[PDB]
């Protein structure tokens, strides 16, 4: 409602409720938390970045976006989960507190907000971007399929009409031209995470080739040891293993592209659960996914601090 601590953390929310959100957040931490407005999307409306920082200098930085798919409801719960969890542990977590003590922060909460507003509105499992051209009746490009790493190979479609459509060219996509733009301005990202469901997966690249990353081993054993972490707290299990390998080529995808810019602790979530309610994911979740899955997160930013 008027503060983050009387917010209700364990209902699904609104994209106004959500933006309305970031800014008590920021008003009750203004020495922690900024928000920037990256873009705009398709339809207007503000593209909204969430910055932890301590202060600096351009300070090595972590991404994480949620809600890519507007439908993977857990995300944006997750994320909002996430923001004021930031604002919790810092000063309190040791851990946590020398990580944006030297590092700052990036969280996208709404990476696709057209699409999440539609969600609501009309198609509760509507997953693309809502943006049109004349050259077809169908809407919407899948956002995850629209960045420039294998672009267009197999591991998405070429149709617009398609699920998986990977747009006209890559970043057509102002929702994904808007965190390219962001990241390659920064120049200093060192983990990059995006943050989807369902499936309970932890992935790293690659999607788009079979070829094997040259930090493959590295980013293995990262994955084994946050799906270990996650694991802790509920026994919610999770397998992981490079996007191919797992779960078949994905052409176009954000980590895919992260890791070809050099940010090495790039990896993909699939949140709960593994079929049961898919996307929609009960409500009395969102918490025990929120507060697992942080650990998972935790585990990746103190080994990005460390190296
Ligand atoms: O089919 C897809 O779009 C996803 C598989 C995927 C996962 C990570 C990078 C690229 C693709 C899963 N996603 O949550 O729907
Ligand atoms: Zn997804």
């Amino acid at each position: 409602a008027r503060s983050t601590n009387t917010f209700n953390y364990a209902t699904y929310h609104t994209l106004d409720e959500i933006y309305d959100f970031m800014d008590l957040l920021v008003a009750e931490h203004p020495q922690l938390v900024s928000k920037l407005q990256i873009g705009r999307s398709y339809e207007g409306r503000p593209i909204y970045v969430l910055k932890f920082s301590t202060g600096g200098s351009n300070r090595p930085a972590i991404w994480i976006d949620l809600g890519i798919h507007s439908r993977e409801w857990i995300t944006q719960a997750t994320g909002v989960w996430f923001a004021k969890k930031f604002t919790e542990d810092y000063g309190q977590d040791p851990s946590f507190t020398a990580i944006l003590d030297s590092m700052d922060i990036f969280l996208e909460i709404v990476t696709n907000p057209d699409g999440f507003a539609f969600t609501h509105s009309q198609n509760r499992l509507w997953r693309k971007t809502r943006s049109v051209t004349s050259s077809s009746l169908c809407v919407g490009v899948d956002a995850n399929r629209n960045w420039d790493a294998g672009f267009g190979k197999a591991g998405a479609s070429s149709s617009p009409c398609s699920e998986t459509y990977h747009g006209k060219y890559a970043n057509s996509e102002v929702e994904v031209k808007s965190i390219v733009d962001f990241v390659k301005d920064h120049g200093n990202f060192k983990a990059f995470l995006s943050i989807h469901s369902y499936s309970q997966l932890l992935l790293y690249p690659y999607g788009y080739t079979t070829q094997s990353i040259p930090d493959k081993t590295e980013l293995n054993q990262v994955a084994k040891s946050a799906v270990a972490a996650l694991k802790s707290l509920y026994g919610t299990s999770y397998k992981y293993g490079s996007i191919i390998t797992t779960i078949y080529q994905a052409s176009g995808g954000s980590i895919d592209w992260s890791y070809n810019q050099g940010i090495k602790y790039s990896f993909t979530f699939e949140l709960r659960d593994t079929g049961r309610y898919g996307f929609l994911l009960p409500a009395s979740q969102i918490i025990p996914t929120a507060q697992e899955t942080w650990l998972g997160v935790l585990t990746i930013m103190e080994h990005t601090v460390n190296n």
